This record gives structure tokens, sequence and C-alpha cells, in this order.
């Protein structure tokens, strides 16, 4: 199916569409240009200004992203953290033995220079630096990210996080729905002092200061849903991530599986740049979205929920995918795991036990015993499947609008 | 049938018909006669004049076009933007390695000497230059192609986007029907600039002023609505663009497809000059339009529908072409699609499993099976593919006059 | 309409013609992978 041809004149035509933006890009395939990732710390001049300039700011106002992010470069800048082993990724090398790096042993550069106030603002601010505000200028990036009531909800725990051996209060005033903070999601600046952030205490757990990950610990793995939602199937279904690979039944399922398992992405890797390509601009359409893994996402997420998860319940329905086709598949996947136990000796003392009606399903897990029952069904799913999959989604409650619980309940519960 | 002739007395007649207007022309056969594109910036005498000439004149009067245009090559004349890898297109190069290219790296050409108030306008404005006048006027390009009330609701989310660390108010009062803005859509120079700027930003997608775009997004791809329905056509049916190729059953589809993708084309192409074939004036009649793909966009969009796209329902239909053939023939394939699943093995571990009432319509989704199919149903629509389309069409609400989803509903629905 | 022309005549004409074109479809491969499909009651039209 690589050649087409016109049948009446016998010429050859070459099937082309016109390219939705970048391809997928990969991280392995980034470090191949550049060797270091730019932080562009603007502004470095004094250190305790700075901390008057960020406090007066949020206090109701606009303050300046460059701001924020020359201060957190000076309050993070402490070079704490005693390697424990080894540390190397993408090739780029930032510890050895005993090395004591700090947190932005990735590139540092300078940019601009234009500020706002000029020079010493209120010495109001007393130390109690590096102690809370730092969290809380992180912490906005937790909230920022969403959009729904749900926020009044995030940042009420963001107020309880900064009183470890602290307790202040609050800052700003005005509700979110995109429009005070937010603008710092699009900072590519910012976002790499959070995933610096996350990635260093990743790697420094037992640290004091790892208490700013909560608030920074959106980052990993933004944009990698499918990724996850893959991890979450085996979890859900028990089976090993080779087994749910050959149930794989679907030919956009499989195009999106491969996508995903590309084999240089240190994607399996303890302490990698991976989880951070797109807050640090290494990836522009990651690979691992649901976004760009649509027939994945609905097939993992539909057999997920037929097996009882409650994550998937709140699930996206992803669009132009064959929803007909697919849930078939998730439905008989569903089925085989839900039906008939295991049952089988795993340990022995020398002494082992062998284990060796007409439209009764298969034994066991295995696709090619279920495959060929299903052929001789008819290729259509039985009373009984339907009857598992009505059982499965009733008595579902309150579910929202273009879920594939939504979709589920729809399908399967008339 | 290449040769006709007259039967009662042996001589040869040649048809031939008046041709409508220039043919096709084609991105790349246009740059086989220049090797740049004219920007013809008229006036470039002063720029913080130029800032006060447009915002005065676009409070209520005519402000000149030709101002507009010394104004946005003034205000964008950053050389900003830091090249990735290369930049080429239709033998045009653009970019190398490490290049810093600006905006404007196409062709300038200064033009005239006729400008309107003369010198020194009024120093009212302040600088907030770049920060979002040149949004603005690149915004109105978006606001000036439509005509129906969508305008007074598409100008609305013009203003809520200059308050990206700027927050104004309007400019304007008059209602748009074309005769304000709209002027500038005819100006060979103005849609140039828009081009260019949509094209900077496509490719550098993380710098920061790229949020010019929305509002110079509608450029790329304008007249290419065949295209995008073929790309619409594989993402809903899923099938390959290989595949749906076969499915094409009619002579003049057959034509129309072959014309849209001629080898040198470049439309398969990440960041190239061709989805701006009409705004940077390399086009006069798109290969790639509704209006030269009549027979294929009403097949590929009706087809759409039938599978239950939301784009579809409200497509216009197109004049001059077979109606009956054309809709018998998405019948057919979007009845193929629905009905029946695929269901086969994707991965094994060396084990796998091979596949293989009497007006059963054909196993899976091949053209040659399905053909043969309907020869056995006499060339005539089955009831059971009449009823898939009823129930299609059916329950679809408030479509509009002229539109595919009124034809079709009208057709099956009665 | 014109004059001096043989309507009748004319007409009968214009007439086979349409009821060609209106009725029966053509349905016909136009593209294919090196895979073809060949085509081939009483006063039935062609």
């Amino acid at each position: 199916s690589v050649t087409v041809k016109r049948i009446i004149d016998n010429t050859v035509i070459v099937p082309k569409l016109p390219a939705n933006e970048d391809p997928v890009e990969y991280p392995a395939d980034y470090f191949r240009k550049s060797k270091e990732i730019p932080l562009y710390i603007n502004t470095t001049k004094s250190l305790s200004d700075l901390r008057g300039y960020v406090y007066q700011g949020l206090k109701s106002g606009n303050v300046s992203i460059i701001h924020v992010n020359s201060y957190l470069y000076g309050a993070l800048k402490d070079i704490r953290g005693k390697l424990d082993k080894d540390w190397s990724s993408f090739g780029i090398n930032i510890g050895k033995a005993g090395d004591t790096i700090g947190i932005f042993d990735l590139v540092s550069l300078k940019a601009l220079d234009g500020v706002l106030p000029d020079g010493v603002s209120d010495a109001s601010r007393t130390s109690a630096d590096d102690k809370w505000l730092p969290l809380y200028l992180l912490g906005l990036y937790r909230v920022g990210r969403t959009q729904m009531p749900e926020y009044r909800k995030k940042l009420m725990d963001g107020l309880t996080n900064q009183c470890k051996m602290i307790n202040e209060q609050f800052e700003p005033l005005v509700p979110e729905g995109r429009d005070i903070f937010d603008v710092w999601g699009n900072d590519s600046n910012y976002t790499k002092i959070v995933a610096a952030v996350d990635m260093f205490f990743h790697m420094f757990k037992k640290h004091e200061c790892a208490s700013f990950r909560y608030g920074t610990i959106v980052s990993r793995f933004k944009d990698c849903a499918a990724l996850a939602t893959f991890g979450h199937l085996c979890k859900i279904t028990g089976m090993s991530t080779e087994d749910v690979t050959t149930w794989i039944l679907n030919r956009e399922v499989a195009d999106e599986m491969v996508q995903m398992m590309l084999p240089g992405q240190e994607i399996d890797k303890a302490d990698s740049y991976m989880p951070y390509l797109i807050d640090f601009g290494l990836s522009s359409k990651s690979p691992y979205s649901s976004v760009k893994n649509p027939a994945f996402h609905f097939w993992g997420q539909l057999t997920a929920l037929l097996l009882r998860s409650t994550r998937a319940r709140n699930a996206r329905q992803p669009d132009d995918i064959e929803y007909t086709s697919l849930t078939t598949a998730g439905l008989l996947y569903a089925y085989a795991v839900g039906s008939s136990a295991d049952l089988a000796q795993q340990f022995c003392v020398g002494d082992n036990k062998y284990t060796p009606t007409t439209n009764a399903p298969p034994q066991g897990r295995d696709v090619v015993e279920w495959l060929g029952w299903f052929e001789d069904q008819n290729r259509k799913p039985t009373p009984d499947m339907m009857q598992y999959a009505k059982r499965a989604v009733m008595s579902l409650q309150g579910l929202r609008e273009k879920t594939i619980g939504k979709y589920a309940k729809s399908e399967f519960d008339k």
C-alpha cells in the first residue's frame, strides 16, 4: 500500500495531506542539536531588593514575570544536595561520585536590560525568604494550570503549606479565570525554573526544601497522559506491559503505541529530562499526549472503566476516532479480564501440578483464544458481555459532559 | 477519446471550450519566473509619526492602507527568532544553522511618494507600540473576511486579546458589512504583511509575539478548503490517504484529486510558502479551493456527514455537479465504514491468529469487495443503507439554506 | 426560443440526451493498488 495509480491511463498519484504543524519532535532528537538548556535570567541586580519588588507587586497589581524569575534564581541558589551515586541524561552529564551540585546546574544565560521601579524597593520584608515565598511563586503555577472552581480549592491548599515553621497569610485577592498569574505559564524561563525545581527534588527527595515539589509536581509528565493511562491499564488489568500490548486490536491504536514506545527516549529512566520535555522547551508537540494518542487514550480508558477504574469515570472523550470499532474492542478486553479466574501454582518442593459448554468463553487471558472465540460469535458482542458492560456502567452517578464515563453509560445502559 | 470526426464526409472536428479565465497557476510554477516576493512598503519616513497617523485615522474615518503598512513594517521590524535548524522553500533560501532572521526576510522594495497629513502628527500616543497596535491592524483582516453577524462576535475576541499585559479599549464604531477596514483585503501589500507574520510565527511558535498569529491565522491555507476536507475525511473514516484515494468512484472526483496532488508543490511540508499562495500573490486561482474541486468537496463532505461529522453539517453545496451520481457514491462509502467492525491482532509473541447471509455486505473496507457487492445489488442502494442514511440525517436541527446538511436531510429523511 | 428550426425533431433529441444522463448512475473504480475490479428487463434502458 505504498504505491497508488490511476487506472484509466496508468499513471502514479502520491496521496499527501497537509501536516498538522510540526511532527512529534521527541526529547532525544533535541539534544542532537543543542547541548544545553538556556535559562535566561534577565536582571542579576540586588537580591534583597527583589524580595520587596515581588511582595509589593503581588499584593494586588501587575508583578513582573521577569522580576519573580530574578527572585527565584536568587532565593533558590542553594548549592545543596549531596549526589548519591551518578547523574546523567541524554548524554548531558550533571553529576559524579560525591558531587555537591545545586538546583541550577543547567545553563544560565543573562538577558535584556529593562527593569521597572529602580533600585531598592521597600525594605519592609525581613528574611523569611527561602522559607515560604519561593513555595508560593512556584505554587501559583499549579493553581494557574486549571480553569474551573477547583482553583479556590487548590489555592486553599497553597496557603496552608506556607506554615511549615512559618505561618504568615495570603497575598492577592482577584479570582483566577486566567488573567493574573496565569501569564507565567507561557513564559519559557518561568516554566524552566519550575521544572528544574521538580527535577532537583525528585532526585533529592530527602532534602528539607523538597516541600517546594507540591506545586511544581504538575510539571513532571505534563502532556504525557497517554503514558500514564498505559501504566494505569497495567495496574488495573494486572497484566504485564507485553501482554497488554498484545491486546491492542485496532490499527490506529497500534500506530500510537509504536509512536509512544520509540527506543531511545529514557521514559523508563529514574531521574531523566524526559518528563519535563514540555516545560524545559525540549518539545513543541509531545509524542505522549492524549491529543496525539486519541485512539489509545479512549480505548485504554474505556477498558479501564469497565474494569472498575474511578479515574476513568472523568476522562475526556477525544474527537475523530472510530468510536464503534474502538468500543467493541475495549469490551472484549474488559470482559475477558473480568470473567473466569486464573488460579495456578507458583512455588513447589519438587512437586508441581500440571493444569491440562460450547459457546463457553476461553479459559484465561490469551488474545488468540479470545480472538478465535469472537469469530465464532459472529464478530458481534454476546448477550453475556453486553450484560457485563451494563452492570459495569449503571449506578455510576453525576458524570460530566464529554467524558468517557458519559459515553460508556449512554452506550451500555439504555 | 482524443480524436472526434464528422461521419458524413470523414473530417476532423476539435472540441474546445472557452477557458474559465486563467488555468490553475500553482505555487511552484511561479518561482519558475521570479525569485523574490515584492513587498512594496511605500513611505519609509518617520516611524514614531506613523503611530499617531494610524491611531487618529482609525478613530472614525478613512485611515490610509498605505499608512498602516508603513507602520506595521516599522513596528514589526524586530529581527528576533533564533533559527532552530534550516529553512528553505521552493528553492528560495531563508535560513541556515544559527541564523538570527527577522520577519521581513523576504523582499522589500520602496514605492510611490504621495502621503496624506505631512510630518509629525499628534505626539499623543506613547510607546505601547509593538505591544498591541500591530495585533489590532492584523486582527482586522480576520474580522474583514466574514460578512454575517459573526463580525460583532469575532471583533469582541479582538479587543479581549489586546490586554496581554496591556489592557486599553477599542477604536472605530461603524458596523462592518464590507466598507471600513475591508478595503485592506484587496491590498497586495497588506495581505503580504499578514502572511509573513503568520509564516514567521508558525516557525517560531515559542516566540513572545506569536500571539499576533490569531487574527493572521486565517491566511494559512486560504482557498485550500478541498485539501482540508481530504484531511478531515481521513480523520473521520480512520483510513489512510491511499485507501481513501481508492474509494473515489466518480471520474470527475478523480480528476480533481489528481489536480490537487501534483508532485512538486510542498503541500506536506512543515514550514513552506505553499499555504500562503493566495495572500503572497503566488497564485491567481488556487488548485486547492472548493470552487475548483466541487465534485470532491461535495462527495467528501457528504460522506463525512453520514459518518457523523459536525463540520459538514454547514458546508456549502456547490453548483454544476452530478448530485445523484455523487450522492450514491458517498452513501456506499459511508455505509461501508459504518457497518461491521475490523478487529485484528496487532502485536504478538511469535504467536499470531490468522483470520480466514447471501445478500450480506462485505467483511471489511476494501473497495473491490464492496464494488462487487453493489453490482449484485442491481447497482441500486439497499433498504438497509437507505435506513442507515436516514438515521444519520434525521434529528439534525436548524440547518442553513444551500448547505450539504440541508441537501442530505432532504434527500434521505422524507 | 429561436425561430425557423425543427422544434419537434430537436426536442425529441434533447429528451433522449437528458433522459440518458438522468437515469442510471456510473459507479466505477478510479485508483488502485495493483488490484482493479472489472465491471462486465428487456425494454430496459442502456
